[PDB]
């Protein structure tokens, strides 16, 4: 499938031992598609606490998310890992389940050269034969990819695009102009309106789990040139984002989901659960914005 | 006069001894208003090599720029200096000349506290009794102002707004939302279209000396909701910006002005003159975009 | 055992499929102890490519390293992982094998709060009942631990020390005097002499796999006050370190080992093998410094 | 030779940010007579130099030079983003008899290395005095590589560097690569480590109040008396941590005021010493006999 559109970065509920709550995960997946009216799920991304999981758990999440949704839902599998053998194992697994594309975070922690980064992507693709989306998130990885480095990556026909989670709108514009044929999905929910007018083909976000209807309006109105109306909705969305960030984003988003009757569980340690000192403020937010 | 609109950050031509070429400066000021059709000049900003000047040269520039243009032209005088006595002297001088507002870069080099930075502004204002625009440029100063700190500054009735030269659109949006009454002039030329849809009241830029007609169309088109055309013009603008940044922005911009018959002189040492290795590339750029 | 002394951060040889070469690993362990005359091994650290390994491989390295050396050798097991369940599993395994202490890198990638970081350490300790050494490496993790935060960690009787891989000697000195009872092992081989005079109890380093004999002399001479000879040996060591850093440190160190007849294998992808453009220079380094 | 321990000279101001010349002479005399230092580093960061106009910088250079005897080593920091000012100040300080010039790496703008190099070469050409590079990356954001130092140090009048950076790998590389050049360390809190790394001396704001301990650290470390030297570094770093937490330049001047010096005020926009810290400061002064 063509991969344009709006995606929930799927959140994952855990128990107190860091085990996946499969029933809750199914509910979250269904919420994203049926209630928030999104186009797809981006599975085992940062938002899903993926980097805290073991391999079996990642496979479990891929399977449960796939089983939770209908065949018209777009599915992107984030398989990036510092363990290339694991990335390949997961990529093959997701591909076999029928995920529409793979995605992989740029290798982090170690100071890998660009050549080492490039060939990580190329090795995953060679082993899986699926399409690949680069996941660039410099604020967490410390890895910056230049316009010239993107050119080298985008030379590969199976590197179909990028999930761009970075604040630099000059770089985004240069990417958009240089690669009109590639897919660009923005990852900064708080800058969706600016990303939209910068020509992104869609967006992937944790907050779309609770605010996906509003996000769609921002995206659509901005492209229809109802920019003031789009920007007003971005103000509202950014009230939400600022609030959940101040309370701990992944556990807070899952608490908003619990209010909808979802078995939203716990974050995976060492993340701590939502602090009940924030409960009153959260309830006021949910009330104000009908979350 | 409200101070909304589009401003050239006025460039300054020097001779071989780092003295101001007044005739050339008058031509540059006239170019910005008559040829580039801008609303105003921002004088002795970073783009004017201000921080390389002595006090008398700064006064020389204020005087020459004020005399070069008509009374309808908006004029903002950047008087920030690590010497607060100098800032006040320049502030009084520019105010006596009839500059419409003062502006001042956040104190830099030393790690001033926020209270120290706040009272710098308050002291300039007390001594000069003119309106003040905060000049925030964290990529050069390493100073970041929080929303709460902006609140304290904007509590002063004579702090009328901010020249925001930073890449963070979450912060820009929060500022725009929190201070709907204050003036926000964007300073990042390569993100004019995103700043415009984020509700800025105008912009101040070095590249508007050569590309002010496009910049106006971007600003106007984006506010009309014609965001695709606005963004195409941003693409063209960013081809220019990418090119001139690569060559040495201030000297290169002045070489473009020399092409129009302006005596654009030299940069002030230690800035080096335009490298003639870039001449053929610059000529191609000028031809391509009709500069 | 007393945990003072000099440790090799144990390097690991892989095959072309990223599997551990057990023969080579035993030889590397044996080289560190028998040839380089080191006090111990720090196993599954950054230098062992630990963060690229799966859980069964980490167990393999712990087992193989322990089996390879005499019971009078000090053994520290690095078990930090973003997967807390994995860290606990590994800490229990290493403890059962008889490792003298555990160590854990500060959780990275996600912006964990200090409370979250603290409870990661406390959770590992309670599950394993072994002594714990904090592994602080801000240049790779982006995590900075303050003096007050160290104080909160060191309040735990089972947090016995820190592997301090950071360039700041003010902070090191503050730690040293605040916690005179705790173990401080320095992780920056290129500043061994400075760390020694700052009162570290020893050091842990990748370069000690090939230069442990010089390192011991630096440590010993500096503590004896023979500071000029110690610093001269630091100059020689830093010639080696600057060179291997320039060539790609882990593959290069393993190539030096190969010259000793060790089955040094390959790095684990996505690290690339030693680049043979550096071979001529490496062979001359080996000859000059008798490695 | 310019080896030795220097006070980065502090400057007292009045309410209008004019130099208090009487205080300034006392601060200079305190550094040489009471703290027993080898020299003064005048119009550096610690002197609030970048807040001053050109005539104030000359005032400071003159008053400092007149306050001290002819044995006292004097280095003049004349770096300015205005190269014409740097050259002017370079000539004036050189005419006053200052032993060497120094200049901070140009900052604020993203100058290229070539621009920075020729700023140094241009000040030297016009003054013909010796030049000490002032590297302070934590304030300037400018990093000089070993290869870039080699290019600067190929100039025979670039005699050395005031190295105010935390990187001891780079320091050691510099010391090894340039055994003939002067390296003066600027991080007071790492003096013992710098000393054993072979620096030729040091320049610091805290040596205005703690130069006697600093000299013992330097001498003891060079004798191999590492443990005693380090103990004195501990004492020194209690002082440095404390004054840093209170606002370093105003706090050091409040310490000098305790000794009966007319230490004035900082130059705005620096604020004065906050009296909330007065009790803690008094305890510090008692504890370390400052």
């Amino acid at each position: 499938k063509d991969l344009k559109g709006l995606y929930a970065a799927l959140l994952v509920p855990f128990d107190e031992n860091g085990q996946v709550n499969e029933q809750g995960l199914k509910q979250i997946a269904q919420n994203a598609i049926e209630t928030e009216e999104l186009d797809g799920l981006y599975v085992n991304g940062s938002s899903g606490e993926n980097f805290l999981l073991n391999t079996e758990q990642k496979k479990q999440v891929f399977k449960v998310a796939k089983e939770a949704v209908g065949d018209k839902v777009k599915l992107i599998a984030q398989v990036g890992s510092l363990d290339l053998n694991e990335a390949i194992e997961l990529g093959k697994y997701a591909t076999e389940l029928g995920y529409d594309a793979l995605s992989a975070v740029t290798p982090f922690y170690y100071p890998f050269t660009f050549e080492e980064i490039r060939d990580y992507y190329f090795d995953i693709i060679e082993a899986t034969q699926n399409n690949m989306i680069i996941y660039a998130i410099p604020d967490l990885t410390g890895v910056n990819i230049s316009i010239e480095q993107f050119s080298e990556l985008f030379n590969h026909e199976k590197i179909v695009g990028v999930k761009y989670t970075a604040p630099n709108f000059f770089l985004l514009e240069r990417i958009r102009k240089a690669f009109p044929d590639k897919l660009i999905l923005s990852g900064c929910d708080e800058m969706l309106v600016q990303a939209t007018i910068s020509g992104v083909d869609g967006a992937i976000g944790s907050t779309y789990n609770v605010n996906g209807r509003r996000a769609r309006k921002i995206f659509d109105l901005a492209r229809q040139g109802q920019i003031q109306e789009a920007y007003q909705l971005q103000h509202d969305s950014n009230d939400i984002i600022e609030t959940v960030l101040s309370m701990g984003i992944y556990p807070t988003l899952k608490e908003i989901l619990r209010h909808r009757g979802i078995d939203a569980g716990l974050p995976k340690r060492p993340f701590k659960p939502f602090n009940e000192a924030h409960r009153q403020t959260l309830d006021q937010l949910i009330a104000k914005y009908d979350l």
